[PDB]
């Protein structure tokens, strides 16, 4: 799986994760007007105000 690493940007860069996780998150965080939001490998079973997602999928997190 090759989903985007770069975050908070509008043209990101796809990167292959390694080891074992063939999912990839999309947090989503905001501070008032605006928000941003941060992809990776890895679906964190953690608990916030702020936005998680999980996907399974070519840049599923763009």
């Amino acid at each position: 799986l090759e989903c985007h690493n770069q975050q908070s940007s509008q043209t990101p860069t796809t990167t292959g994760c390694s080891g074992g996780e063939n999912n990839c998150y999309k947090k989503e965080w905001r501070d008032n007007r605006g928000y941003r939001t941060e992809r990776g490998c890895g679906c964190p079973s953690v608990k916030k105000g702020i936005g998680i997602n999980c996907c399974t999928t070519d840049r599923c997190n763009n």
